[PDB]
């Protein structure tokens, strides 16, 4: 709650959280928006942008290789980025909101987790992931710790139709039952709550749930009034 | 005012040793063990994904390199803390002795394997990034006041490996040893080597021969020490 709010959207990959976001950040010059690490590696720029491009693309090739290492410099890179905005942006405002593209719990729970399960970790991989996630994100207080969540809720098909549309051309390759997995998930986690976290107070921070299936670029006026209500019982 | 001094050298060199007889000298006197050695031995999850992590890298150090150098640092890192935090309390004149530092993890072990072709650009590159930040947020407290180096050849080195006994070891060939005792003498004797940590072009070093046995002979190396740390 001191002093600004920090609220993450949270959806499988092309379920419309960068659309909403950007048109979120443009209705109130108290909110702003940072954006995923990997989402801008998808596309002379900078060291981590460098290092971004090859991960991911090596990530692409064979991830049962470069999951550990595509994961813990994306979890880096998200950390980096959202300490940074936290004292960087929004000083003076009188309600601040900073939106997060994903959180370190996507990062961990949806994401890492999946890898595992699907045999791109090894155990001791997930064991050391998991291990440098609490350490680390046990040593911030209470600084990028959330006081509610966005889900923009889809179906894998709307994801799968929104990836062509996008046209990321390695993004291409991503088959129906990986985004099923991943949406499962999701659900899991947010809707249906079964997954506990390492971090106690996840069970009791507030989540905002939201069907996206719909087109919304023209029409999201409704979204947003869910949006305004949500931010206003935190 | 606890002052921080970390002991460098090549494998087998006989830090440990050293650490060991320097620790029972003083009650003044504290000592952080480095989690590789740790390792290199129920226990913990840290010394299961230690111990597992060190076999791999044994194996196929090509594929295993850059998770071993991550976690190795990030172990070290943690452990220096919990010494920091936890012990010297409240000591008149508290000295600690790290078992090397997250420079020698860095600028000796990360960097040959990154030359040896063990890691490639990308990695190597993400693990100076993550290394020039986990010490930027994490490892702030830990500025060194001075470092102690043990200087012994690699043949001393591969005798000693073969006294341990550790049969994990027991395939370490001279060659490497050769590898790590030039990264050593450029960066502690020749002061070449540069750092993106410039507090570490001051920092004051101290040069100590091993090759002769100390185990019941060491009052001499001890001395120098003494002498060094009142310099400080
Ligand atoms: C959508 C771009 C990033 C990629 S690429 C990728 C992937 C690519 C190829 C794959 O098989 C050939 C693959 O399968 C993994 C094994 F099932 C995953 N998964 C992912 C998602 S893992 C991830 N972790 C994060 N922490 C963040 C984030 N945005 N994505
Ligand atoms: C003492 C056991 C740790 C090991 S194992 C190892 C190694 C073993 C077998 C190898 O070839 C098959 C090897 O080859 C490297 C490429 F030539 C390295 N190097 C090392 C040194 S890497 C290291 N990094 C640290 N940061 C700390 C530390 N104590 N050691
Ligand atoms: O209501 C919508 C929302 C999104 N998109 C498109 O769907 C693709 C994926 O959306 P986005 O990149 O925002 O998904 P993210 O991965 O960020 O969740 C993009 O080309 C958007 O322009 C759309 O056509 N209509
Ligand atoms: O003056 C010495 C120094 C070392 N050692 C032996 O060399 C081995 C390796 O030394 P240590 O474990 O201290 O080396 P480190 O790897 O810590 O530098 C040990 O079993 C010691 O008993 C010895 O006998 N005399």
């Amino acid at each position: 709650g001191t002093r600004i709010k920090k609220i993450s959207i949270e959806g499988n990959i092309a379920a419309g959280k960068s659309t909403f976001v950007n048109i979120l950040k443009q209705l109130s010059e108290d909110w702003e928006v940072v954006p995923e690490p990997v989402a801008r590696w998808s596309n002379e720029l900078t060291m981590e942008q460098k290092n971004g491009g090859n991960v991911l693309q090596m990530m692409y090739e064979k991830p049962e290789r470069w999951s550990f290492t595509f994961q813990t410099y994306a979890c880096l890179s998200r950390i980096r980025a959202q300490l940074a905005s936290l004292n960087g942006k929004l000083k003076d405002a009188e309600k601040p909101v900073l939106f997060f593209e994903r959180s370190v719990y996507s990062d961990r729970y949806i994401f890492a987790s999946n890898l595992y399960e699907s045999e791109s970790m090894n155990e001791t991989e997930w064991t050391i992931y998991q291990d440098w996630h609490d350490w680390m994100n046990n040593q911030f207080g209470q600084s990028l710790e959330l006081d509610g969540i966005i889900y923009l809720q889809a179906t894998p098909e709307t994801c799968l139709h929104r990836i062509y549309l996008r046209g990321r051309n390695e993004e291409q390759g991503i088959p129906l039952e990986y985004l099923e997995k991943l949406h499962y998930k999701h659900e899991s986690w947010l809707l249906h709550r079964t997954l506990k976290t390492n971090f106690d107070y996840l069970q009791e921070v507030p989540i905002l749930t939201l069907d996206v299936n719909e087109d919304f670029k023209d029409k999201y006026e409704s979204l947003v009034e869910k949006v305004k209500e949500f931010l206003s019982t935190l």
